[PDB]
């Protein structure tokens, strides 16, 4: 088969009350590593544990949109861990290039509260990205 | 059968937040005992749990190597216990003999929290090891 | 049938930080009410929870033994509560005595912490005793 | 499984005209090695070889037991190696502690010879040993 | 088979009227008279009859045991011969040794009579008892 | 059942050059020990070894007969042990009663070298016998 | 599954008279690309095409070896292009580390020619290989 | 098929009273004779015999290691001729490289009396040993 090598890579961070965070091509460090290189996203592994109350939103991003198109949906968490895995369908799909853009927006989660203007419980969220990646270069003399 | 006598044991530990912790010959009962022997393993019992949101994960480690080749993965807690089994297949199984070192490194736990600069919760992981032992050289007059 | 008087009882109590608990023939009620009975137990009702992270084992004792044969085997709590039945099969079944002796150890737990020389968090355990019963000595004129 | 670590050893020797051979705690390997432990014995492996006409009798021992009530049964040799496997059945199964005694007597064989007085051919008997043993008291901070 | 000899015996006595009556190893004519023997018992044959009304309990004791643990039970008589037969399970079981004790007590029967300090109507009971021994030590020269 | 007690018992001996060796009431432990008891056999448990070429023959011999009538035949030996077993059918299996004689001649074992006047080497037969005995005489008041 | 991500890559060289080309860690693009590494190799495309006669044999070197153990075999070629597999069974797959050394051996072919001392005809053999890599060890906070 | 050339060799030796007998590459003709050549081995051909009760361990040793893994266990003999094989599973297979070293140890036989300090019978013990060889270097011009 003509088949790439395709690439798993894992990922944590702690949430705020009033952001969201990003996880660009250098939040991968498979990815991240080459630094020049076409890459693709199939389905993810998302973790999360909060010490109190606290919910969270993953909107993933296609390349060249101005705003995402899909949404992983408002989630609460509690001590026990929830996984929630979110997989784009045929047309979610496009091809990302941080090849040329030192940075760039994959996926995000904002982060939030109920209670107005309220800090977050700590807690910590661990999210992991399966990648398909297109071949090196081979170097052509 | 030429089999030969198999052992079971357990150890409990707390984790620690910028350190990896380290069990080796000495840290199990039965095989720290005898100080001068042949031992291999193949399944482990990991029972976790956390009094607020952190992470491990326990790298395994082959005899004779600078690093290891082996992820438990990275894992949540919270307050009910969560169990994780590593069982090595072949070319992950290599023996070890800590005869000849007082020190050697087996298995260990890095530990991990999202937050950067701030300390693990209160929280407790016992893991139970199950060792396959070649014969006690019996005396040769 | 020339069957006998079978009972059930239940117990409740916390644990300590470098101790073992007793349960002794006077720990039941209906054991320790007659204070001169023969009997014997075969299985056990043990409920566990825990506010922080904890560990408990509940030794079994055989009677006129120096040392404990069997092992619940270390465990862990959290908020859910953990139930463990502990049944001994034949020969870890000898019959107990009690009527001798003012004070004798059936059974018992160590209590546990990873963290060294640090308080066991607030929390409960209740453990529940079936136990058979010989025949109440009708009195023989 | 609550499954325990389980033991094999093996040990030979030479029989006598007038005596009987004690195996104590001390005569196996790994279970004198420790000291302090609590042990029990399923199966045996029992092999002989005389270079002329030599008998052999294995008496199992109980825990604190005055005198032997099982018999191996009396055996021959000759050139060829024999086999005799003793498994004690439930009852003649209770458990050893030679934590407590420097000294203890287990399994032992007196040796035999038909003619009045006269001294045993050269020959070597071998004994292996299967041992169950309960957990590593695991240290309790 | 190292299946070795079991044997049977019969014994008949007259019940008391404040008394308990105990068959101890010299009872029993062939257990009796070795004098230096380990023997087991596993079933008894006892057959009742009483002149008038009249009560028997055949408590069994198992070795190096203070009090009793099993109990034929009460039972009634007549004219007519009532047989119950008492066999111990595994646990009941243990080997009972009369070589170093001149008198010990295996079972026993008490008497008992409804009406308060009231003779015992003339009346003769009649066991029999199936015992298993361990090989006569063959002498060895 | 009416069924009466079974034994088994054991002996060894070294055979001799111009002679028949005797077993005689005496010669098996149980039996000999009560001195005044009467006794039947079934079934017998020969084995032989021998440090080079011998030959043996155990003719069995019936109450009150003044030469036997069965043959276990002529046997030769080797190291490896080799056994017969000889049981009497009915006719050969009259009862024995050594209550009344001191000595009385049940089985024995004339021994036997090929080559004239030439002294037997060094050898061991052991011979084992079932015996069915009747009922010990219950004292009768 | 704790699955890791796999990868494939691939080269082309043109072989010489008297030497052996070595394929060291940094001839893969994405192997090499990371210089800190441990990566497992499984499976191999080579295809080969010569102008006019001439063999190749590509021996596969396992981890601190000082010589290789498996061989590809000589081969010939011609116009028409060939293609050979080489994949390690258990025991042939040991891991390689690449991190702690700029320059490594892996795979490497000798190229060959019939007629002494005479050189190879123009010609380009193309090499893909299949490889297994460990997680990126996740930053550790 | 790929495959090479495989080999078959016996070799034959006298035990020791208080020494191990140590085969290597130089033991075995075929082996021995090149002198520079990559082996390995899967099975052997153990067959032995002794005047007078003696005993054999035979200890595989793996490439670069410091001490066995495997033991054949502990033998008796006799006259007849006795036979083991040891074959070694995956993992316990590597390759030996006796190329680079004049003296390899491979396996060898420790030898083994049950009397103290008393000289081993007169006894010869021969083992074969199949091997499977990488194919001879073809010269490459």
């Amino acid at each position: 088969a003509a088949a790439t090598s395709l690439v798993y890579d894992t990922c944590y961070v702690t949430l705020t009350e009033r952001a969201t965070t990003s996880f660009q091509r250098q939040s991968f460090p498979t990815l991240k590593g080459m630094g020049d290189r076409a890459f693709q996203v199939v389905a993810f592994t998302i973790q999360g544990v909060s010490a109190a109350p606290l919910m969270y939103n993953a909107r993933l991003y296609n390349p060249g949109d101005t705003d995402s198109v899909h949404a992983t949906g408002v989630q609460l968490m509690g001590t026990v861990p929830r996984t929630v895995r979110l997989t784009p369908r045929v047309g979610q799909n496009n091809w990302f290039f941080g090849n040329t853009e030192e940075a760039e927006t994959i996926l995000a989660i904002d982060g939030l509260v109920s209670t107005k203007g309220a800090n977050a419980p700590s807690n910590t969220v661990i999210v992991t990205g399966c990648f398909r990646l297109a071949p090196s270069e081979l170097q052509s003399s």
